[PDB]
């Protein structure tokens, strides 16, 4: 391979994940009456990463996620030299889609990001449910944690091949299945950073958590799987 | 092969993506409190193209649409010159479809195609949720663009084998999870035409649309595997 | 193997798609605000097929239905001597399910197999959303066919190698998603007979046509494989 | 393998199990407007078992659940002397899972354990549908043993290699389709176990019900596959 190659297939991936997992949510989540809610939601989140994992996770291994990188580095299943060029070219990506999605959206009456969210991630004040910190905390952590033991498994030698983006896939709409309410659904420091840009206000004020905690647990589940599993 | 056992997967194969697809738009998407929404039409439209791509794919490569045959050319995949009969093979079988739809649809007391739109694809005064000529080019372009992407990617020499039916069906799902608010859910200028013929005003005026759109993202979304990710 | 095997595959097959589709249409569709509607109801179908295709497809062929019998012997695939044994099994697994699943249902205060219809299949006075006889017939003419060009393709030897329960059990829920409401969605004549034998009145009126249609649907779609595709 | 690693894979497992499914439905299932249903817990359920049995199925057998691992036991396929660690780290797994759910609905205003049931599962007065004991243990033993009819038949050496996690996890969600009206959706004492601790009244009161009937079932489809189908 070419470097330039992989970093094109975090860069696009990163993007489709934004593109469609908050496009889905800001376009049609709440549409009066046939709109798809959090379940649609978290389909289409999955959806964006087996999609992208079975057309490019052969190029780059199909992260799409700066948990996952950072999280495969720990689980001793990536180098740490190549883990910086993937972050920048999923947050560019993801950033892009925001950009677009934000242009989409504002072809409607009425659309504001500052005052709708945008689809970000926030706690305490601004969880959808009015969940505390706490709850917060602890949700990223374990879903993050269960990610990366999640994609080690299904990538194992032992591991059957070729089904991992399935797996993969099927388990972030899993993690959106749980987690919407709670957090607005993350596990993905990039797809939090894309939308907190175009919200402009309170998601900028807790991104850091939305970059902290879930690396935190993917770390975690990474040595998890290593030390104990594999 | 014999390129009329293609021409006649590609027919069936379109057939059953606009007769599943706006079938389930028309006859169940809003049926009262039990209906299943942009998410079950979404849902349905995805597994007309996996259950067909495993079925007929070995033997026509299994597009189903105008601007995948086109953005494969593009992409080097696809000779010129069998193009032409997979558009009208495509055209042809879509059209068959929506004309024993609109009998099914007539069955019932009530059914008007023009004022119901026929599931058919439009924009601006004509979108179902009322988003511009813009908004609606910037989705239809980026999303036929990433369909192709994952077409091309999934069905690489290195994507393991078998898998690209599941990848590129539920790919189109996704699509729908994301756009039916802003154009009605398009990426395929067969299914657009289909409708918009017994839809019989609006729809036609701007059918045009849903054949530039769609096959200039494809051609670009081939274009961009070719080039910096094969 | 043993024909025994194989027609305790049938039947165990057929059991499970009556209990779990019929089921989750008596128990849960209609659940107050948080049931699974039209939607759950076509993807528990499809489950039920996917899920006893890989589990017992490697010992009967795994048809649960006598409209894919009878297809894949008109598509060369199934010896005619064999037909009506698979047919016979297909049906009492069916009606053991009905049963056990008319016991459940009498365990909820005010339950009436009669007047719900116990999700029997029916056109005109008794398709849940007012559509004629020709609406009926056409729509299960269509999907039966179709249901048998997927049957055929998927299971083709050129088709890759173990996907087919996931092609031909999505294929189901797909049906069910367009259908419902027309004909509350059969493309089986023994998942018609089941519940037909305890809703009691109409349904066995009508049962003849979802003996009928479906199965001339199959072996259209097995004609047009064998004699057009294959 | 260490009997150790194994044992740590039953345990994550089936804390994802929990985890998931329990919290998706304590979490997610009834958020106003937008909320899951239980479709959506029917999905999370089988998303939870496919992705671990694809991430570590391959080292314990995959089993998160003590009536799978009973009527493997019985249906010849696992040894009576690794059962009851299996069952402990199953039993064990789950309590944290829903120790940690506990803390986290606990950061949302008005969360009680015990007035919502916290998903917990239950018959007669305790049905979420107001359905019988007998009604209760006829659709968990049917479910059960079907579970574990799938398990083994998709797990044969005859079925084709690396599907079974979707023949699994989809059967799961199958069974979430049909049953939550009934009896909240069992079929495995672990799940149960986890969860009625913490509502801490009539749940633990029949408790015992989804121990014993899972339990039967299970063993019932183990002898089914063995006896007859094998
Ligand atoms: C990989 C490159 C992107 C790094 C992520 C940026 C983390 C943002 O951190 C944020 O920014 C502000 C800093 O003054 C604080 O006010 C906010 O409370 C904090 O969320
Ligand atoms: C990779 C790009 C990361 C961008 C992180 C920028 C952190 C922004 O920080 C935010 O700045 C805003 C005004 O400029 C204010 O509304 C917030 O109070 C402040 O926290
Ligand atoms: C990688 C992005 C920054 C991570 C730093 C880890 C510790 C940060 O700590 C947090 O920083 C917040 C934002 O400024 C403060 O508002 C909080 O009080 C503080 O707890
Ligand atoms: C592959 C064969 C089908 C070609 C697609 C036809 C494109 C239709 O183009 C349409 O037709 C009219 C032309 O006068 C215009 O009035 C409409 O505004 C335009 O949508
Ligand atoms: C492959 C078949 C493509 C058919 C495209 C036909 C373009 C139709 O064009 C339309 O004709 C209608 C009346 O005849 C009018 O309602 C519209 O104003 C006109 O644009
Ligand atoms: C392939 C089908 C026609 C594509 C032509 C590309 C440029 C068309 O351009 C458009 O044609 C429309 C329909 O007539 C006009 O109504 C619009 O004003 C015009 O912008
Ligand atoms: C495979 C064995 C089962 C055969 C299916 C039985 C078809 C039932 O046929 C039915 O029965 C009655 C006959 O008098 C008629 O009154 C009904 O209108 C007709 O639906
Ligand atoms: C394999 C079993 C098939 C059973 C088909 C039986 C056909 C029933 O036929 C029905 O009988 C009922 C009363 O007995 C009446 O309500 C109906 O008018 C009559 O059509
Ligand atoms: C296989 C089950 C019977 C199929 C017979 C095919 C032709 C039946 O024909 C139909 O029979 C109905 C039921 O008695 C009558 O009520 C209808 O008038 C008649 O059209
Ligand atoms: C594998 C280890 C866990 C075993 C499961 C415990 C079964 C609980 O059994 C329960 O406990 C009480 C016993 O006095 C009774 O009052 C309850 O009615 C009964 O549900
Ligand atoms: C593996 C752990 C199994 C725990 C099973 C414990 C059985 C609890 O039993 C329950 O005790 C409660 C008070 O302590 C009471 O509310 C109930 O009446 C009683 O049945
Ligand atoms: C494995 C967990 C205990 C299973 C014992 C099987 C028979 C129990 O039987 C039941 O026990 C209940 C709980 O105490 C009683 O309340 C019921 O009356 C009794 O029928």
């Amino acid at each position: 391979s070419h470097m330039f190659r992989k970093l094109a297939a975090e860069c696009f991936g990163t993007f489709w994940l934004v593109f469609g997992g908050c496009g889905s949510a800001v376009l049609a989540a709440g549409f009066p009456e046939l709109g798809i809610g959090f379940a649609g939601v978290a389909l289409a989140f999955g959806l964006t990463v087996l999609t992208m994992a079975f057309a490019v996770g052969h190029i780059s291994g199909g992260h799409f996620n700066p948990a996952v990188t950072i999280g495969l580095w720990a689980g001793g299943r990536f180098p740490a030299k190549e883990v910086v060029g993937y972050v920048i070219a999923q947050v560019v990506g993801g950033i892009v889609a925001a950009a677009l999605l934000y242009l989409i959206a504002s072809g409607k009456t009425g659309f504001d990001a500052a005052a709708s969210g945008f689809a970000s991630n926030g706690y305490g004040e601004h969880s959808p449910g009015g969940y505390s910190m706490l709850s917060a905390l602890v949700v990223e952590l374990v879903l993050s944690a269960g990610f990366l033991l999640v994609i080690h498994g299904a990538t194992d030698k032992f591991a059957p091949a070729g089904f991992a983006p399935i797996a993969i896939g099927l388990a972030l709409t899993l993690i959106g299945l749980i987690s919407i309410p709670v957090t607005n659904f993350s596990v993905n420091p990039a797809r939090s950073t894309a939308v907190a840009i175009f919200q402009g206000g309170w998601a900028l004020e807790q991104l850091w958590f939305f970059w902290v905690v879930p690396i935190v647990g993917g770390i975690i589940g990474g040595l998890i799987y290593r030390t104990l599993l594999e």
